[PDB]
């Protein structure tokens, strides 16, 4: 029979209020024999009915899928509410439940450094910025580099790794051309965390 | 059936000289029914008869699991070498064989760079000491802290992550007591790669 796979917001989404951030539930393998699907959502327990449900659709393998989107307070996703989504269709003898909420543990507030290009670095003709978050808990985080406001592509970041306290931390690396450095460019590193105070913080870096 | 895993040496190992080596092949779901399992081991298709099989041992779930370790040749293993682990039980139609060899693509020296704290950090009573490793192929490293002479306990390094240009970086975070680090003590990053010079290389780092 079909298949439910229940999906969270992304954490940027609830951590920034213009934002939306949704729960999605998706089905699929459901057949042309019974192709009706119901979605029910409760939230701790509570039905809700405000989800938006997208009609079936195709899919090359001769199934249907089909999505309900549920938009979540930003403030009921962080205060830990259960997402439920329930899904009846007549394949089934008995509809098909998953829930979903944040990552539980006590969040611990991130600590944010950045630190500038080793000089011997300062040959080559790209260098390296580096933010280094550590002391945060939920591993959940969103690191984003930016200057004049607009966002710096060319960077990567570590995954979250555990710390000997318990705690995580990560290291973002972003990789500007010697010369913007040299020029006096400042550059931001902007992390987004449940226990930063308005889930926020930035730090900047510059030629010193 | 069993199931069987083929793990390569420590990259600490092929990369010293001093060290041996070994490709561990370990089976297992062995039951007590049927518990015989065979190994035939081979390098680029040639059996050899030089693994030694450890004897089972029984697992907490009932099961046994058994261990046949390969000594390899360091020159062996760096030259792309294939190890194959072949394993033979009742309980299986056919035998099961791994093959496993090191990481195929050109071999890039990493760039080690080692950054201070940020000054901002100076207001804990503990410091972070980071280095940084960039630009090397494989992923297979070994990166360690030490200050003279003596290993540093509080560290942790991230798993390698892929870069932009195909290369990978690291970094490793050494926490130590900042009266250390103001003390002017120094402190080195090791790190140990097949592309380095004498597949070794160290950067220090101390408060001027
Ligand atoms: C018929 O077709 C449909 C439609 O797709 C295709 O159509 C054509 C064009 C071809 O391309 C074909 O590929 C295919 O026909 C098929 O539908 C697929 O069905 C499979 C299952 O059979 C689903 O696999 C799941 O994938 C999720 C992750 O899915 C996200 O990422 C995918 C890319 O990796 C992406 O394709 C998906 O769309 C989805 O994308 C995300 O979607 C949300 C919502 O919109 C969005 O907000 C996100 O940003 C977006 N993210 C992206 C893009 O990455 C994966 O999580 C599932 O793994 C779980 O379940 C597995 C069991 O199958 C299990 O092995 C795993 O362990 C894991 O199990 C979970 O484990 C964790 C931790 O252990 C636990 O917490 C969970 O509870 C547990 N859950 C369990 C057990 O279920 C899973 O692999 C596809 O998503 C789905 N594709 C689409 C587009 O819907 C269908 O299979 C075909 N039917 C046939 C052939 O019979
Ligand atoms: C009964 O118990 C036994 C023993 O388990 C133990 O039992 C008691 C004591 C409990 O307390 C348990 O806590 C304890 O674990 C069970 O045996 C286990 O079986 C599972 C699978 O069922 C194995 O999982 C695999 O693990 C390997 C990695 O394993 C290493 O890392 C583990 C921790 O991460 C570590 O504990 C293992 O010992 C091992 O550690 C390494 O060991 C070597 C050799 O000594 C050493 O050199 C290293 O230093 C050391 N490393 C560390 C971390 O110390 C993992 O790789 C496997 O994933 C593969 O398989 C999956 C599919 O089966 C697949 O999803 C993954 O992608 C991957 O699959 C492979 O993928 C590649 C490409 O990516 C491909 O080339 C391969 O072909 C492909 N394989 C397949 C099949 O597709 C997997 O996660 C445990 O290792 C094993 N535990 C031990 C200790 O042996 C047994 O299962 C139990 N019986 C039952 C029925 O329940």
């Amino acid at each position: 029979g079909p298949s439910v796979f229940l999906f969270p917001p992304k954490p940027k989404d609830t951590l920034m209020i213009s934002r939306t951030p949704e729960v999605t539930c998706v089905v699929v393998d459901v057949s042309h024999e019974d192709p009706e699907v119901k979605f029910n959502w409760y939230v701790d327990g509570v039905e809700v009915h405000n989800a938006k449900t997208k009609p079936r659709e195709e899919q090359y393998n001769s199934t249907y899928r089909v999505v309900s989107v549920l938009t979540v307070l930003h403030q009921d996703w962080l205060n830990g509410k259960e997402y439920k989504c329930k899904v009846s269709n007549k394949a089934l003898p008995a509809p098909i439940e998953k829930t979903i909420s944040k990552a539980k543990g006590q969040p611990r507030e991130p600590q944010v450094y950045t630190l500038p290009p080793s000089r011997d670095e300062l040959t080559k003709n790209q260098v390296s910025l580096t933010c280094l978050v550590k002391g945060f808990y939920p591993s959940d985080i969103a690191v984003e580099w930016e200057s004049n406001g607009q966002p710096e592509n060319n960077y990567k970041t570590t995954p979250p790794v555990l710390d000997s306290d318990g705690s995580f931390f990560l290291y973002s690396k972003l990789t500007v051309d010697k010369s913007r450095w040299q020029q006096g460019n400042v550059f931001s590193c902007s992390v987004m965390h449940e226990a930063l105070h308005n889930a926020y913080t930035q730090k900047s870096l510059s030629l010193s």
